[PDB]
């Protein structure tokens, strides 16, 4: 047996990613996949990548947020457009802990990889294959993107992140399309699910006869410490933070 | 905390709801729904009745086998279709065991019923909430179909079964719709998922918060000693039998 947790769109949450690290090494996790959106807007810099270099991480893969931390610190980003003001103060927030170096480290990752478990292959991406920002893999997404992550390449099940909603549906030919869903940005557009916003994240198991186990979890974290961790550390955008961690609202 | 298993089309499969029921006695279960349909074209008969009177069944939905079920005993069924010739049949096979007062209990159930939990609304039914049957809420089913479990009456998160499929997506507003898939007869378009036929059920978990868990599970059964079974039991169409346990085709 293999047991496999997907973490992915942390977005810097570090009591959300802490918590959720210590219920994955509760139920005894083998491996970890990161499907990326590791830092911003939230407060986690060294203490993300240091949590990270604890771990058996087996897959990879970019998300934009990686791709927009590259373009701020290479000074790409015109701050009369909102949101690129909104991006690059970010960025300088992060560029106080993080070196240009590690920033290379976390750009440096492939868009898809594969992964085997006897007779299932897996495929990995943050969003679309080639293409880890948009919105064609949203909850009311056409069948013909779906079907993009389980064919050319093929592959039996799929995972994804980047829309942050936990997910478990099929491509036309029956192939699984699994999300956990977002450690630290979880996203609801019902409001009474939106009432709960703990972190999401998933466990995938794997045994001799094939996937055993889809496990789509919540984890507690001390919201109130977060953001008493955002105020301490001079977080950019405090009250933005605020509402999507206490309102859920982006 | 209640933890709940989702049980949907057992359809007479004796030994995966042995199974099922095993693992989630383990799991420290507080309570069961039944999504319908229980029996056919399976073995199990009074056996299955038996093991379900045994359990905590907080919920129950009329599923369209029990319709086939009702009718099939009241002659209503038509002769002039080899399927319905072969659903007579398993009728038959039925009523040696079954009478026809627990027949009417098995057809005398709502449709669609709604549970709370805190802040949250349970939609329940077997397909839709006024229609048992059909192809509308498959895997590429419209997304007008599927805002039917979610709407008109409203609810926070619809849990169906029909389709033999897991199943975790979301309506239009954002609503969750979750199926537990199959314990008798789990059903694969994938041919390598194909491979693996082990029963199919779920899990929700609700706690002080909100939902916390939900758990898509696989359940091992000794598929050899269920068609031992079904040759002890002349259970009638052996070979259709045998193929949807052993090769998953329908
Ligand atoms: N169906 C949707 N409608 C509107 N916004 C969405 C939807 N799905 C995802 N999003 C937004 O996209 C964000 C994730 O994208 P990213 O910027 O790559 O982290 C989520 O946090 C949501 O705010
Ligand atoms: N997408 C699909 N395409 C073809 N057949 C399906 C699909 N989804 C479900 N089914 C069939 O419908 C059956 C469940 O319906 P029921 O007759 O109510 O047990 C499953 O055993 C499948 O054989
Ligand atoms: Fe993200
Ligand atoms: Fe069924
Ligand atoms: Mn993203
Ligand atoms: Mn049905």
């Amino acid at each position: 047996m293999t047991k496999i947790a997907l973490l992915s769109d942390i977005h810097g949450n570090t009591t959300a990613l802490e918590a959720v690290l210590a219920d994955a090494r509760q139920l005894g996790v083998d491996e970890y996949w990161l499907l990326g959106d590791i830092l911003m807007p939230g407060t986690g810099r060294r203490r993300i990548l240091d949590l990270l270099d604890q771990l058996p991480i087996t897959a990879r893969v970019l998300g934009n947020w990686e791709d927009s931390l590259w373009h701020g610190v290479r000074k790409e980003l015109d701050s009369t457009r909102p949101s690129q003001r909104y991006l690059l103060r970010q960025c300088q927030y992060v560029l106080e802990e993080i070196s240009l170096e590690e920033i290379e480290v976390l750009h440096n990752q492939p868009l898809q990889i594969h992964r085997q478990f006897g007779d299932l292959t897996v495929g990995i991406s943050h969003h679309l294959p080639d293409k880890n920002w948009g919105r064609e893999l949203i909850h009311t997404g056409k069948q013909e993107e779906f079907d993009r992550l389980v064919t050319h390449p093929p592959c039996d099940i799929a995972v994804y992140g980047h829309i942050h909603q936990q997910l478990l549906r099929y491509g036309t030919g029956g192939q699984l399309i699994v999300n956990p869903g977002s450690i630290g940005q979880p996203f609801f557009l019902d409001a009474q699910l939106r009432k709960d916003l703990r972190a999401q994240y998933m466990i995938l198991e794997f045994d001799d006869k094939g996937l055993v186990d889809m496990d789509f979890r919540r984890v507690d974290y001390d919201v109130a410490a977060e953001l008493q961790l955002a105020k301490d550390l001079r977080l950019p955008y405090f009250e933005v933070y605020y509402e999507s961690l206490v309102n859920g609202i982006h």
